[PDB]
């Protein structure tokens, strides 16, 4: 049973569509933690108290070092305030547009954590579907951390979408397969395999599949990538066959 003046605001962690993320700290315990504020106003307009409570539902008893812990959540009349876990390193995001681009390492890195997280999560089929750099934290020791789990359920903006959940088509397990591919094609390009300036184009490149290399992506990556992204969700690889991939072996840590 959590309130409003158990928390002490600080620090806007950034805005959001929904509501904005403030760094927060608990008086008692003087405990340090994001508190995401949304409004129930804006809440309804959209009709998402489903997937807020199915958010809340999947991410509360999913305990792993890479996955965000969702510790709690309370509500004023005014909005709802969920209490997360803080990511001192900040997002990957930001990583990413201060870079510019990654290394093979730290590439591969990312991905490795990353399908540790979803090998955890596919084992209770839970699948993310909307996986991002945006939805990607940083710990203390600089590990990566899932963040949001809006769109997660049981078995907009498509950059990331793969084909069949697009065209409307059944999808599974594999649409993170299709997304950790293309995770991993713009942190060596630094943009989506499949970007563009219209909604309807980029549904045309992902529902064809049509994208290309940059001369300096060496054939390990080309390799990995170009299993992933498969329009086929059956010819894409397992979370194990990825992460004993030779490129991935070669450059994680
Ligand atoms: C930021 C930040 N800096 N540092 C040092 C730490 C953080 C930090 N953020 C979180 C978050 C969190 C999740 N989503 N957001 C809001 C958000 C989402 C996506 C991008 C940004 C962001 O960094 N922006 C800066 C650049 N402009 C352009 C675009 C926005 C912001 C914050 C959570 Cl849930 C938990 N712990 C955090 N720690």
């Amino acid at each position: 049973q959590w309130a409003l003046e158990d928390f002490e605001i600080g620090r806007p962690l950034g805005k959001g569509k929904f509501g904005n993320v403030y760094l927060a700290r608990e008086k008692q315990s003087k405990f340090i933690l994001a508190l995401k504020v949304l409004f129930k106003a804006q809440l309804e307009k959209a009709g998402v108290e489903h997937q807020l409570r199915r958010e809340v539902e999947i991410q509360s008893h999913l305990r792993h070092p890479n996955i965000l812990r969702l510790y709690g959540y309370f509500h004023d009349a005014t909005r709802v305030y969920l209490i997360l876990e803080y990511a001192p390193l900040g997002t990957v995001y930001r990583e990413l547009q201060k870079l510019s681009k990654f290394d093979e390492q730290r590439t591969a890195t990312y991905i490795t954590e990353l399908a540790n997280a979803l090998s955890y999560c596919h084992s209770k089929r839970v699948i993310h579907r909307d996986i991002k750099p945006e939805n990607l934290l940083l710990g203390s020791a600089g590990e990566l951390k899932i963040a949001d789990f809006g769109w997660s359920v049981h078995a907009g903006t498509l950059d990331y979408l793969p084909p069949e959940m697009i065209e409307g088509r059944m999808h599974d397990e594999k649409v993170d397969l299709w997304s950790l591919g293309v995770l991993c094609y713009e942190f060596l390009v630094g943009k989506p395999p499949f970007e563009a300036n219209t909604y309807q184009e980029t549904y045309k490149r992902i529902s064809r599949v049509e994208f290309t290399f940059p001369d300096f992506v060496t054939e390990g990556a080309r390799d990995l990538i170009s299993r992933l992204l498969k329009h086929n969700p059956s010819q894409r690889p397992m979370l194990r066959e990825v992460l004993e991939h030779p490129w991935i072996t070669a450059n994680s840590s």
